[PDB]
């Protein structure tokens, strides 16, 4: 039954949307959960709707709280399954979350949110960064909107702001490869500083 | 000198012209660097890395300029109409080639691969909306079709030393992705 309920989301969230990164966030979050003894169906499931609320979205593909909620409970999940994914994709969609560390998290949130911040890290972080500032216009460098300023402003710090141990672990060859990237973009760009 | 005066003249001109910069900067300083090494005319080399951006389709058509306007200002800041003769000869050609237009080219190439060229080919793919990865129009197919062959395409042997650091290291990076995001070379 929770293998076909898990497919009905999957489905419904991948015609909706962006989609990889959430796909990869989604099996991250599930290798972590597994580590952690989290509910690994509260974890999948939240992972795979957190990005539907999200208020960096246009108002046409843009979800509510309720909307998500009952779509869950129309696949037939059960009523401590669907509160217990509420609590997580709201805990981590309220502005200026970052100030609270993820402390009022359950473990399932944790774990979705490392997983999350794990995606911005290493060799991927900074592939998504890169796109990033392609899409917004911003800089490879020289600017405070810049994706080289986005790495020591934020991208650098992310490895001293996990949850579980598991994911600090994971983060340390990650972190390691940024500083290996920066290193080799410095001369690559003599005076990139 | 006369040579350093018009060379800055020329920069100021490019850098007016385009408001991208950073990018042509880079690509001159790389090109005195390597026509040094090869003994080619540095002056010539310098100048065509610094225009020849200019004509090119890439640029929007609210700045890109034709050939006869890069000319014309060649000469009203002096430069001999033989050296600008040679530059329009390069720029067209690259948009067979000079020992100054092979200089310039490699440069260009060198742009593109090793962590500056991880980095430039993102952008491009979150410019034009496409993926990190899945298909064909993506930022990993990229590496796969151009940027890996890029070292094959090298016209100096200066040039050439200098690509096997950056291509190593593009390797690297590859490797690293795939390590991160399993199956990704199958992915839809
Ligand atoms: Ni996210
Ligand atoms: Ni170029």
């Amino acid at each position: 039954t929770e293998l076909k309920q898990a497919d009905q989301i999957r489905t419904w969230v991948q015609s909706v949307l962006d989609w990889l990164h959430i796909s990869r966030v989604a099996d991250l979050a599930v290798y972590i959960g597994e580590k952690e003894n989290a509910d690994l169906f509260i974890v999948e499931t939240a992972a795979l709707v957190h990005d539907l609320i999200d208020v960096k979205l246009p108002d046409t593909i843009r979800l509510s709280v309720s909307e998500v909620y009952n779509q869950l409970v129309t696949f037939g999940i059960g009523k401590e399954d669907a509160d217990r994914v509420i609590h997580i994709i709201t805990k981590m969609s309220f502005r200026d979350r970052e100030k609270l560390e993820g402390e009022p998290l359950s473990i399932e949130g944790k774990v979705v949110q490392d997983a999350d911040r794990l995606d911005a890290i290493g060799a991927v972080g900074i592939a998504r960064a890169f796109m990033f500032a392609g899409a917004k216009g911003h800089g490879l460098y020289g600017d405070d909107q810049s994706a080289y300023a986005h790495f020591f402003h934020k991208l650098l710090r992310l490895i001293d702001m996990m949850n579980t141990d598991t994911a600090r672990e994971l983060a340390e060859e990650r972190h390691e490869f940024m500083l290996q990237y920066i290193r080799q973009l410095e001369k690559d760009i003599p005076g990139i500083d």
